[PDB]
């Protein structure tokens, strides 16, 4: 019964399930009415922020801190991330299909411990889910952002462009932070948003600026990422 044509979303949910449950042990429930992680895609995005937040020796290994802005139904990054490296997310939502659906994906999985899945309001991003946060310094936050419209026939192209406002959210809410998390990340959609994004960092003096490149087979992603670090 379940499709063999990877253009049916059937398909894809249970090739991620079962990807999920093979590779990692980790078993998950997805609504198809919210977007259905591929995996592979994931993975890219979770070894760069490695990359980033950089290897410890045994004696200087700690406790990895991260934040997945809109982490989805899947949570996909938090997932990944707690059981391949042990990292610890804070794993935030707006959403309330995706919260209920997050939350039920860790505790099934047993990674309550790992990984905190907050519901928060839809005006707020990285400074309220950090509310007098003054003990610790998290390595890094993920986001793979939403389409909105503004926030008609050109919707989707509509949806598409707002990916930019969206990293720019992240941009003003990262110059008020600064070194309270040591990598800022963003997954991009279009090649054409890097330009104004990296331009945006320069006028506003961010030390360290960094962007790679993602990409499945017809797929093909960006990822930025930033720093006050000198
Ligand atoms: N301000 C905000 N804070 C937290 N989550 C938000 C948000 N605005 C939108 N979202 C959520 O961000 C998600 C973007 S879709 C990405 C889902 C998941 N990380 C994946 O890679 O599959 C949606 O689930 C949306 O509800």
């Amino acid at each position: 019964r379940v499709s063999l044509n990877f253009k049916d979303p059937e398909a894809v949910r249970a090739l991620t399930c079962t990807l999920l449950r093979e590779d990692f042990g980790l078993s998950i429930d997805i609504p198809l009415e919210r977007l259905i992680p591929t995996v592979p895609l994931r993975l890219n995005y979770i070894h760069w922020v490695e990359d980033l937040i950089g290897h410890q020796d045994s004696d200087k290994s700690t406790l990895r801190r991260g934040i997945d802005i809109g982490t989805g139904a899947s949570c996909i990054y938090p997932l990944l991330g707690a059981t391949l490296n042990g990292w610890y997310f804070l794993a935030t939502e707006v959403d309330d299909m995706c919260f209920n659906y997050a939350k039920k994906n860790v505790e099934q999985n047993n990674l309550s411990d790992l990984i905190k899945v907050v519901k928060v309001p839809q005006k707020t991003l990285l400074m309220d889910a950090l509310k007098e946060e003054s003990e610790i310094i998290y390595d890094f936050c993920m986001c793979n952002p939403p389409f909105f419209a503004n926030q008609g026939g050109i919707t989707e192209i509509m949806a598409e462009g707002g990916e930019l406002e969206f990293v720019k959210r992240i941009i003003h809410d990262s110059l008020q932070l600064k070194k309270r998390l040591r990598w800022y990340s963003c997954m991009l959609g279009k090649k054409c948003s890097l330009a104004p994004l990296k331009e945006e960092l320069r006028i506003q003096g961010v030390p360290k600026v960094t962007y790679t490149e993602f990409c499945q087979g017809r797929t093909m992603r960006w990822a930025l990422a930033w720093s006050f670090y000198d």
